[PDB]
Formats: structure tokens, C-alpha cells, sequence
């Protein structure tokens, strides 16, 4: 349809007003003194959130050009959430500061492209400075401190996250789910377990817990489903001579096939149990191959050119104990050789390194943890559902921050690392005056997060920032206690990855935001 | 529906208003000091562009007559983008200038038809002058300079394009894709490769990389659908006796044959691999015949009168190595004799000669490059999506400009080539006074791009144009450095093809536009 | 729906307003100094046009009565375009002048029926006067002049059409088609050609052109679909011993039959090619019989009671060369009897004069040109689509004008033939005073086109018309150079057919529109 075109200062002020609206909506949730934001939801009750990305994703203005500004700024929060999982409010604040100072400099008669180049150069130097400033985070105390800081100063959440990380190990999967009680709950599963239960309720040998328990059993791996007992007689007869229990993991077992098995279990001849293989497609084949590798057995498949009738005792895997419930089964202490286990984990790690999809990487990481490692689930507890949602979001943020800190490292929190980086970049110079102006704009905008934190606390940001810059090292401001001191002793830690990603994304968006000249959009 | 008719000066002023609106929307993105334009998209985030055609393609006015004028002018940018891929803003500016002075002269009582004839004569002379003024562009230095200039003065992308063209050669295709990292990288593949992986994951003999590699194998090319092995018994026996491995390129293989093939592969008797047939239909047959010619083999087809069971060792091709991944298959160092390859490439280029579209042109050119030459891909790296899109657009513009410069040549940049051409045609005459007026209109509008560039830089276009016209040869004005000098020495080049096409299309549209008398359109 | 009725002067005034609106929209494109008109199109870009019928087809007013007036006038241009293909603006101008003067006479108190009768009598006299004034047009110079004049004074298109008509002959087909280059191109076809190509890509023996080249082959014509090879053995064996190639024309051949033909061609036993029978229905059989007559063979048809197994070498035609492409097939120098060809074309033409439809005739002249003569295609070249459309329209107008001039003859152009005719009828009288008034109205309205041309040129029409009327013979006014002289000497020629058609249709519509009393239409 018809379009509307504005040129120059009018377009710039409209875009700046939209950016300011979105930034004012988002930035009030920064720091330990930040407050909540109520987001209307058509499908249900309103949600109370303190996340920057959650607030940003809903802002949408009536004016078209202000909408341009808001939708162009939302990218900073979206990218910072996708990349690191934490630090979106800081990215939005930095983007707003850079946009404001850049527009003010452009209004003074400067070339926007040279300002963009200077900003890019300053950020490139600052990233290296931040990498230099980083310190490794290895002890559990530092991980607990990071988890506490990233969960709105919650000691219990950080302690639980640190304990889960210690229990699971360096390679593992930790997830969060809503609970049923009033307090947080952590459970860890050691070994391999997949959510497939017994097929017939008559396999249970102990109704005390409603579970099927076998000691030192044989493991039969078969991709094809069992339709007739014709293929099952030789292996059953061979196993019956030994007396050890047997476990069947096939695609499916029909009623008549399992009737013979249950009858034989009742008559005391053999002890067998039938469950289904986990997953569909090639995923199920991969799971069954992993099971065979872990249990020291061999998968019997029709596509490879072997028959179930030809199976012997060699093709059957072994385990120390197998427990099957109505919904879950577990195999503990498999007898599979360790060398094959490390080969499999190495191969799947190389497969991960070439996987660019979040779902695939998550599935393969769960695979690696289940094959060798551990899986933990954290059950958060809250009386009400809105409190449930908010606590779950905080715990997810803490988990992501702890993972990032373990990956790369930790710097002083509270916006002090950025202040130090900007302090030791005062001799940076460009090619002409405009590039120097852009460099100075970036350096001055690097101070925004600490000023906003102190403003949220309720003090004078200018004097606090001045006296923080007056010191050196890890000297900072404790927002909670409203006193100065070393920011490492007080336990206020910030991951390097989060700060670096926030700075890079904010600068990248704001540099393009600066150079806009005219906007075209639909008519009102 | 009811129509509205306007006669004469009212229609002319409405058309000029629409032309001015569209031209002013597009014109702010000309030169190295040009600024960006943000475009509204209802599906997703707004896009920020510097391309003239991208800006002009969405401009649409509410008033019907101004809208028709905008639709007239938009065709100049559309055709200049489709023909050469670069130089759309210059074409739009030239068209706007020619329209302006044409209507100004028409308002003085001149005959529009004679003005159009004079403009056509002037442009016809100018094309010959530009062809005479061109200089060859062969070395990599000039290619790098052209790529840098065409990409908003970015040295890295120009150097990357130059060395990629050097690596691929004179007969090859270079494309661009969205990368994942933060830095620009080039990937080049030599030989033949089609995006068809293995048929069964059991063919892998090198699980370290998750791929199967073959050493000096035979290649079997079959059009038929393989479902039973009985036709493959003779060729399988022959290659088992020979000892060298085998590769199957067939339309598809069912599991009955795959089971036998994988059994024989794991048993260590023969080494075989099966892949699908790339392409669909006539293109698939053409590519398979290309593979056969490259490897010195013969295609076995059911419609040609040959059966796979009668194939011998002479019907199997040979190659030094074959690399098959999960997704791609690579054949390197074929055995086919060179004269057959030359004949095939000549034939396919001959079929290229009669290509009526770009869709088949790109596919046939890729086929030619795959037969002889190389294929390279450039993956642009940016933190955010908008930066990625803008960088990709700039890289594509640089690629098109380098291709055009290789095709025809280069002239002095900065819009001074048109100034030299116009100063060389000061003695052109027509048959009457109106034709002379049209010739002078074209010659005076020849100076628009340089004046627009200087105006965008913030200086006075009149003084700079007077100084440039007072020079000789390649004397010009450097917009970035704000200094005068030899523009070939300074490294500012534009292809002759781009300027010639822009001038031709702008004149062609404007000459028709200035002769209009009345407009008819639907009522509001 | 409810209607609105207006009586007498109000209805006549509204009708005249609509007529004036449409005529003023149309008449600005008359003469060599006429300008363009741009027509808004909802789908795509608006079109620059100079045709009277194209402009008239779009005008429709909001007011119902003026809309009816415009719709009644539009039929003059529609019929003039449909009949002769040229001279529609002149018809519209004549109709408007006659309507104006007739309405003035009716308002003065005359009887409309007698005015209509007098107009018809005057036009009947004028038609025979024009037939008396006509002179033959046979030489190529006159055809070139007519083509130049009819194409807005373009020498190149006139010369191209003259040479194309000379090369093709007196009975041929010439069509226009969008070109690729920047210059016009003429493509003439020698021999017979039908739009059908090879069925299987394996018959190709000359990859230099991607086509087959058979030297002195036999032609086998079979009406029935070939699906079994058993019938093919006798004639194939007979032609195998001869050594000459063979071509098969059938409605369709199934791949089972193509397989053995391809194998034989590869092995060098017989050089055969197969193409489909062009067309569908009775015309397919008719022109296949024409193929048989040209090649000197007999159609093997199941409908006649002749079977394919009994065919011999007498039933196969011969030709000097046969060339088949991906889409076309040509028979060069078909051996046949000249008398048979003349008889066949005589039969086809005597069918032609019995054709009562325009669509059903053009195929007949195409067949005549295919049997005897040739066809030509003229490619128009233009940089931009709009210029291509306008140039194609001008070329089509020139083609139609040249055809009409060859058909009937030429008279002095510039609107002076009508002036001479009106001056010859100065003594015509009717039965009463009213019929004399109508005759005078027609005679005075016959001079409108020259006045309109002079007005478009920008001069005083009255003095120029007075000077022209004062001369004799072909004395006229040259609008391009603005000087009087001999019309035939300057080469300004108009066909008699277009002038007669325009006059007749304009009078036929205007006389009927004059006699309106009341008009009834829907309410707004
Ligand atoms: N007690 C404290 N004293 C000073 N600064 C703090 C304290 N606790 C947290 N901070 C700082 O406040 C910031 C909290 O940001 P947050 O509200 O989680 O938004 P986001 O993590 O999305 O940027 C952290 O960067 C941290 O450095
Ligand atoms: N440093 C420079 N000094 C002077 N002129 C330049 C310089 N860089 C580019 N130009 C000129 O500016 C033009 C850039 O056009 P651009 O904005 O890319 O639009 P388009 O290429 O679509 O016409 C080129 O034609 C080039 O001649
Ligand atoms: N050079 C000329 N001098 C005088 N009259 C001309 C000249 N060229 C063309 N004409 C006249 O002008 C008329 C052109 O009509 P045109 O605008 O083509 O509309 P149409 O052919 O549809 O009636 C012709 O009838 C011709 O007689
Ligand atoms: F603002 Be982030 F989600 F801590
Ligand atoms: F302005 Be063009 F797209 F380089
Ligand atoms: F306007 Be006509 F068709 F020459
Ligand atoms: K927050
Ligand atoms: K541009
Ligand atoms: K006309
Ligand atoms: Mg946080
Ligand atoms: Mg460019
Ligand atoms: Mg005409």
C-alpha cells in the first residue's frame, strides 16, 4: 500500500523516542534493587517477570517509527539471550547509551560511518582487554557465588546448583522442572536410564514397590519387533541352562509372544522381562547401539544380515542389576569395555562439534551424559503458580550463568570490569577526528550499567561512579550493603562471556542504528 | 471504475513530484559518505540497506499520479540491478536529472519528440566515447581495488574476492552464504562434488571423521532402479577378482541389495559404497553423463539398450580417490581423457549460449565450473542478523562489480568518466534547434553523479565540478580524503559496463517520460 | 433498479460532454507532433502509448449519461482498429466533429432523420470519390514510405518491413516478437517448418549445433500411433538396404519403439529420426496431407483402409535436407510436383474465401505461406520494457498500414484527400432543406483531421486549411518540416482503405447518435 517517508532529524527523533520507551520499560529490572514488571497475557493470568528479554519481547508502540526503533532494539536482547542466556538488561542499557551519545554526536555534524568505525575499533580493543582481565573459575565456592549472584542474591539456589554440578561431574545434563512441594528438590540419576517400562504387569517379582528387579541378567538387543515365538526358542533354551535372568529390549512385543514369557516366569522356569527401545527412527538405533556398547553386547538387526535364530550367548550383554518400574527402567554397572565407551563418547563429541542446531546439540549432550556421566533434575517449589514461574526463571538464569562461568571465567561484577576496561583504553586513537569521537562515545557509554544500578538503588550515580573510578583493581560498590570494598571478597562475580557478548551485540546493533538517515513505513 | 484525466502542466508537475519523492528517497545512499536507509517489513524486524534498488522497490505514494511517476522511475533502478548488478543509484540520479531538464525545456515550447531524438543521439555518442575510454583490467591488484571500491571502501572483502577469483580461475562460480563466526572466511573445493551422502551408515571405514574414503576405486554409473542384486552379481564378481574397490551411483537402492552390500563390506571381501543420483530428470541424466565422461566410464541405461548384468570392467570408470561424508560425495583426479572433457565443456557452453533466463544460466555455469575449474563459497560473519544482511549485500555488490570489470574493463571512478565523455561531445549537433536543446540537456545531466557525491560529502558541488572539469585525463576528486589527484593512482575504479548500462537505461526511460501529455487513472 | 430519465437538451448536453471528454483524451496523439498518453495499470507499471484505440478503451466517466456518450463513441475506434488496424484517431476526430455539427443543427430546429439521411448520402458519394482518387502502390519505395509514415516517421522500420515483404513474397506471414538486443532484427524462414522437435535426445549426431542433420532422407508419414515394432520391420528393412536416412512423423511413438531405433542409430545400421505430428484434429490431418504433397509421398492412414506393413519405397517422400532441433523441424527443398502444389494452394485459397471468421483464416494463410512462400519474424529491440511495448505497437501499425496499402492503394496523406473529396462534392443536393443541411454538415466535418494536425503542430489551422483548399491535386502541408509542397513528392502516403473505413464508421455512429431524444440509465 501507500508509504510514509521522513528524512533526517524527524526520523532520528522518532526512532530515539521509540528506543527510549523500550529501554525505560526494560532497564528498571537491573541490579539487586530492581523491581518486577507485569506482562498481560490473553491466555491466562498476567505474569510477573524480572527478565530483560521477557519484558523486551512484548513492547510494541502505536507509532510506526517508534515501532521501528523498538523492533530494531529488541534484537540486542534476543541475541544476548540466545547466545549466553543471561545479561540482556545490561546489553539493552549499553545499546541505549551508545545510541543516545551517537545521535548527539551526529547532530553536531560528524560522519556517521566514521563514528561506527571508531565504535567498532573500541569494542574490538575492549573484548581483548576483557579476555586479559578474566580469571579462571574452578572451585565450587566460586560456582556457588556465581549462582547466588545470578539468582537475585539467593544463597540456596547457588548452593543447590553447585552441589548438582559436583554430583553430576564436568560432563552432564542439569535441567529444571516445576515441583509439587514448598521447597526445592534435587535428584540425580547415576547410570543409564530411559523412560520405557515393562510391557506386562505380571513380570513383577516384588509388589512391595511395584518394580521388576533382576540380578546379573542377560541383555538381548533386537531392532525388529517380536511377532512369533519362533525366533525366541534357541536363546531362551540356552539361557535356561544357565539360570541367569534375561531382559528383552525390542521395538515391540505382541500379546501372544509375551504370553509365553509371562507363563514361563510364573512356572519358575526362566525369569524374563520385556521393555521397548527408546526413541524413533535412527535415534532409536543410536540408543540401542549405545546400550550394546555399554553392556558389552551386540545388537541383532535384520538390516546388517544376521538373524535372531542365529543368536548365541556371545550376542547377549551383561549387567549387575536391572530395575524396571511402571514408567522407567535402569541398567547399573554395565560390563562393557571402557575403550569402546571412550570411542563412542569421542565420536559423538565430534558429531556435536559439527552440529549447529540447538535441539540436536541438546539431544546429543543428553546422550553423552546418559552413556557416561550423569543426569540431574532440579525441582523448584512454590505455593503459587506465578511464584513458581518466577522462581523457575531465576533458577534457569542461575544455571546458565554458572555454565558460562565454568566455560570461560569470572570478572568483577557490578559494572566494574567495563569501567576498568574503559579506563585502560584512554590512549586509543583512530584515523581522523570522527573515529576518535566514536571511540570516546563507546568509552563513555561503557559506564552505563553501574550508573543505572546505583540509580536503581537510590543514590547519586555520578559520585559513586567517580569514586569507583578513583580506585584500582577490584574496588567497587556493593549495592546490597551500600558500602565499598573488594568485589571478589564480597562474592559478586560476573562471567566474562556474558559481559563480552552483551558489549559486542549492543555495539553491533547501535553502530547500524546511528547511521540511519530516512525511514519508510506504511501509512497510519 | 471511473477514471480521472489530467492534461498538460498539471500531469507534468504531478509526475515530477512523484519522481522527486522517489529520487530523494533513493539518492541519500550515493558515494562513500552516503547514509543507510531503514525499510519497514511487516514480517520480522526492519531491514537497513544502502542499495538503491532495494530502497526504490518499496517506495509507493498515495496520490495516483505521483505514484505513476514513481513507477516510471523505479524501472530504471530495476533494470540497472538486473543487468549489471551494480550502479542503480547513479542510474536513478541520471534519470531524475534528465527528466528535470527535459520538462524544463518542454515548458519553454520545444517539441518533446525532437528532444527525445537529441537525447538518444547524445547517449549513442557517449556510449562509443566510453567504450573508447576504457582500459583493460586483468591483474589481481586492480580486481582488489574494484572490489574494495564497490563494497563501501572495505579492503578485506575486496582482497578476499580477488584471491578467491585467483584460486578458482577463469571458469568458475563464486557464491556467498550466511556464516556463523565473527570473521570472514572463504571455502574452496577443487574437482567434482555433489550433495549426496552414503546410503547406509555401515559403509564407514574411518569413523574418526564419520566418513568413508576409497583408494583408487571403480565407479559404476547406472540409470536403472536397483532393487535386486542379480544384475550386480557379474560386476561384483569382476571387481572382487580385480581387487580394486567399487562405487555405485544409482537412482536408489532398496534394503535387499543394501544388506548384501554391507555384509560383503564388513566381511572384508569387497569394498563398496552406494550413493543416490544427484539432480532430478534431464539435469540428473546430464550430470551423470558428465561424471561418466570425467571418470572415463559409460552410463548404463535401460532405455539405451544395455543391461547392468552385461556390464564389464570397461564400463566402470576410475578415479584416484573418493570421499563420501554424511551429506556430500567427492571425486578427485579422474581418469577421463582431456579432449572429451573439452568437447563436453564446449557443448555445455553452447547450450549456455541459448539460455533464455538466469535460472538455467546459473545452473549451467555451475555445471561448467564443476566439469573444469572450481567452486568457492564465501561465508560472511557478523554478530547480529541486520549486520549480516548488510554485509552480505555489500559482498554481493563487490562480486558483481568485479565480474563486470573482468568482463569489459574499468574507467576512472567518482563520476569523472561521464564528465570527460560529456566534455568530449561539446561539438555534437542535430537537425533542428530542439534536437540541439535535447543534446545539451543530456550533456548537462551527465554531471549529476559527481555533484550528488560532493553534496553528500558536505561540500559545494559547484566548485568541485568546476575544478574537475578544468583538469585533464583522470584528474578527479577523492571524496573520502577530500583531495584532488589522479584517480587511477588513488585506486578508485568503476567498470565501464556499469556506467554504460546506467546511462542507457536512464536515458531510455527519461526520453519516453518527458513526452507525456495526459494521464488517466482510477478515481480515489 | 430505479432508473433516471432525461429528455431533450439535457440528455444531448450530457452526451456531448462525454463525447468531448473522450475525444479530447484521444486526439492529443494525432500527427507527427502528437505526444504520448500514459495509462494506469493496476497490475504492474503503467504503459506509455500513442494509439487512439488504446487510449479510448480505458476512458469511462463517473456520470452515467456522459459515460454512455463515451461508450457509444468508443465503438468508432474499436471498429476502425478491428477492420483496418490503423486510422482510429482520425475516425474519432471525424465522429466528434460530425456529432458537434449535427447537434448544433438539431438545436437549430432541423429534423434529425433527414440530417442522418443527408450524412449517409454525402458519405456514400465520398467513398466513390476516394475510390476514384486512389492510385496503385506496388513498388518497394512506396511500401517503405508508407511504413515510415505509419510508424511515426521512422525510416529503419519502414525499410525493414519493405525488405521483409520483398523477401517473403506476395502471400506470406510476417509477425512481430520481443527481441533481446538493442537493434531491430529480421528473421526469415525458407522452406517448410513446423513447431515440433525430436522425441529422444539420443538421435543427435552434431553436438556443434545440438541438432540432427540428415542428408537426402526418406520421409515416412503415419497417421496412427506407433506402439509396436512389428509393423516397422518391412519399411525399416527396405530403407536399410538403400542406405539413405529416414524420418518418421506420427501422432506419438512409445519409448519401446524408440529403444530399437536409438540402438540402430548408435550401431550405424540405419540413420532414423522420429518427430510428432504437428497440430491436433482435422487440421493435423490436412497439413500432414500437405506435408505428403510437398514431399511427394502418400499418407499411411488407417482411416483410408491402407496398412503400414504393406508400405514400400514408393510411399516414402524425399527432401534435400532435414534439420530437427529441441523445438523445431525444417524440411529443405522437398521433392515434389509443382502442379500438385499449385492445385493444393488453389484448394486452400478457395477454402479461404469461404472463411467467415478472422481466427479461422490466419491459420489458412499460414498454411498457404508454408506450402508456397515463407514466413518472417521481426524482432524489436529496446533497452526497457516500456520502450519495447511502444516500438512493437508502432511496428505493428506500420505492418498493417503496408498490408492495406498493398491491398487497395494509396492517397495523398496529411488529411488532404478528404479535403479534395469534400471540394468535389460541393454541388451535392438532397430531397429537402434538412438533407442539404446534413450534407453540408458532413462536407464541413470532413476537414477536421488536417485542422487537428496543424493545431497539434502549434500553428493556426484556419490559414493552413485555407491555403491547402486553394490548391489542386496533391498539394498539401508537410507537418514535420512546416512547408507546403507536393504530398506524393515528399512521401506522405496514406492507404485508401484506412481513410474509407474511418470515414464510414465515424459517419455511421455519429448519424445514429444525432437522432437521440431521451436517455434512461440507473440512478447514482
Ligand atoms: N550486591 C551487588 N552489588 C553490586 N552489584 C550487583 C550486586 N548483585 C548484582 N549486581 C550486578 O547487577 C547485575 C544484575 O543484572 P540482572 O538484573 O541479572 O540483569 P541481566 O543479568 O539480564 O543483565 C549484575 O551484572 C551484577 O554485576
Ligand atoms: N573514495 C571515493 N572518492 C570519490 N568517489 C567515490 C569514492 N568511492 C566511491 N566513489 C564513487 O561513488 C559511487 C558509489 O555508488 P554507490 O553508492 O555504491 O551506488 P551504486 O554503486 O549503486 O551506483 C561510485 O560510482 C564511485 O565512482
Ligand atoms: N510529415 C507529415 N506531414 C503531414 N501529415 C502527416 C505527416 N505524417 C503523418 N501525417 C498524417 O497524420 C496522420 C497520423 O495519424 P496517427 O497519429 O498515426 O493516428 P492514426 O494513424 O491512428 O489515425 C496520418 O493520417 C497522416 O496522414
Ligand atoms: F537481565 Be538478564 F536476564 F539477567
Ligand atoms: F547503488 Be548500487 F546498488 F551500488
Ligand atoms: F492511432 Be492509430 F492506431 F494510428
Ligand atoms: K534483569
Ligand atoms: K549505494
Ligand atoms: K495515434
Ligand atoms: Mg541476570
Ligand atoms: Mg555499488
Ligand atoms: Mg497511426
Amino acid at each position: 500500500a501507500a508509504k510514509d517517508v521522513k528524512f533526517g532529524n524527524d526520523a532520528r527523533v522518532k526512532m530515539l523516542r521509540g528506543v527510549n520507551v523500550l529501554a525505560d520499560a526494560v532497564k528498571v529490572t537491573l541490579g539487586p534493587k530492581g523491581r518486577n514488571v507485569v506482562l498481560d497475557k490473553s491466555f491466562g493470568a498476567p505474569t510477573i517477570t524480572k527478565d530483560g528479554v521477557s519484558v523486551a519481547r512484548e513492547i510494541e508502540l502505536e507509532d510506526k517509527f517508534e515501532n521501528m526503533g523498538a523492533q530494531m532494539v529488541k534484537e540486542v536482547a534476543s541475541k544476548a539471550n540466545d547466545a549466553a542466556g543471561d545479561g540482556t538488561t545490561t546489553a539493552t542499557v549499553l545499546a541505549q547509551a551508545i545510541i543516545t551519545e551517537g545521535l548527539k554526536a551526529v547532530a553536531a555534524g560528524m560522519n556517521p560511518m566514521d563514528l561506527k568505525r571508531g565504535i567498532d575499533k573500541a569494542v574490538t580493543a575492549a573484548v581483548e582487554e576483557l579476555k586479559a582481565l578474566s580469571v579462571p573459575c574452578s572451585d565450587s565456592k566460586a560456582i556457588a557465588q556465581v549462582g547466588t549472584i545470578s539468582a537475585n542474591s539467593d544463597e540456596t539456589v547457588g548452593k543447590l546448583i553447585a552441589e548438582a554440578m559436583d554430583k553430576v561431574g564436568k560432563e552432564g545434563v542439569i535441567t529444571v522442572e516445576d515441583g509439587t512441594g514448598l521447597q526445592d528438590e534435587l535428584d540425580v540419576v547415576e547410570g543409564m536410564q530411559f523412560d520405557r517400562g515393562y510391557l506386562s504387569p505380571y513380570f513383577i517379582n516384588k509388589p512391595e514397590t511395584g518394580a521388576v528387579e533382576l540380578e546379573s541378567p542377560f541383555i538381548l538387543l533386537a531392532d525388529k519387533k517380536i511377532s512369533n515365538i519362533r525366533e525366541m526358542l534357541p536363546v531362551l533354551e540356552a539361557v535356561a541352562k544357565a539360570g541367569k535372568p534375561l531382559l528383552i529390549i525390542a521395538e515391540d512385543v505382541e500379546g501372544e509372544a509375551l504370553a509365553t514369557l509371562v507363563v514361563n516366569t510364573m512356572r519358575g522356569i526362566v525369569k524374563v522381562a520385556a521393555v521397548k527401545a527408546p526413541g524413533f527412527g535412527d535415534r532409536r538405533k543410536a540408543m540401542l547401539q549405545d546400550i550394546a556398547t555399554l553392556t558389552g553386547g551386540t545388537v541383532i538387526s535384520e538390516e546388517i544380515g544376521m538373524e535372531l535364530e542365529k543368536a548365541t550367548l556371545e550376542d547377549l550383554g551383561q549387567a549387575k542389576r536391572v530395575v524396571i518400574n511402571k514408567d522407567t527402567t535402569t541398567i547399573i554397572d554395565g560390563v562393557g569395555e571402557e575403550a569402546a565407551i571412550q570411542g563412542r563418547v569421542a565420536q559423538i563429541r565430534q558429531q556435536i562439534e559439527e552440529a549447529t542446531s540447538d535441539y540436536d546439540r541438546e539431544k546429543l549432550q543428553e546422550r553423552v551424559a546418559k552413556l557416561a556421566g550423569g543426569v540431574a533434575v532440579i525441582k523448584v517449589g512454590a505455593a503459587t503458580e506465578v511464584e513458581m514461574k518466577e522462581k523457575k526463571a531465576r533458577v534457569e538464569d542461575a544455571l546458565h550463568a554458572t555454565r558460562a562461568a565454568v566455560e570461560e571465567g569470572v570478572v568483577a561484577g557490578g559494572g566494574v570490569a567495563l569501567i576498568r576496561v574503559a579506563s585502560k583504553l584512554a590512549d586509543l586513537r583512530g584515523q581522523n577526528e570522527d573515529q576518535n569521537v566514536g571511540i570516546k562515545v563507546a568509552l563513555r557509554a561503557m559506564e552505563a550499567p553501574l550508573r543505572q544500578i546505583v540509580l536503581n538503588c537510590g543514590e547519586e550515580p555520578s559520585v559513586v561512579a567517580n569514586t569507583v573510578k578513583g580506585g584500582d583493581g577490584n574496588y567497587g560498590y556493593n549495592a546490597a550493603t551500600e558500602e565499598y570494598g573488594n568485589m571478589i571478597d564480597m562474592g559478586i562475580l560476573d562471567p566474562t562471556k556474558v559481559t563480552r557478548s552483551a558489549l559486542q551485540y549492543a555495539a553491533s546493533v547501535a553502530g547500524l542504528m546511528i547511521t540511519t538517515e530516512c525511514m519508510v513505513t506504511d501509512l497510519p
